[PDB]
């Protein structure tokens, strides 16, 4: 598809630190992180508006963003804590438009 994160699934251990990638053919200057919880809905976790930008979203504690090319945007998760355990979207955008990942499960123990 045109936004690919990698991995699908990571189960990783508390207090390991975790790199989650997002890569999109799109060409969209804008790329975005969420977790999706239960009773939550997709909360945005950090955000970018092009290479070398990140910004914060709503619930960036824990968590650290690189945008290091137009194509790619890496999600950082610096210690795990189980509190992390969740599904991670990638998604790209351009105005009102958005084109998401397949999603990465990833469990902390």
């Amino acid at each position: 598809a045109a936004v690919t994160q990698s991995p699908r699934n990571k189960v990783a251990v508390t207090g390991e630190k975790v790199t989650l990638s997002c890569q999109q053919t799109n060409n969209h200057n804008n790329m975005y992180w969420y977790r999706q919880d239960t009773g939550h809905g997709l909360r945005l976790i950090h955000y970018s508006y092009g290479a070398g930008n990140t910004e914060k979203g709503d619930i960036p504690d824990g968590y650290e963003a690189s945008r290091p090319s137009h194509e790619q945007f890496s999600l950082i998760l610096v210690s795990a804590t189980p509190s992390q355990s969740s599904v991670y979207f990638c998604a790209s955008g351009v105005g009102g438009t958005l084109y998401f990942g397949a999603g990465t499960r990833l469990s902390v123990l």
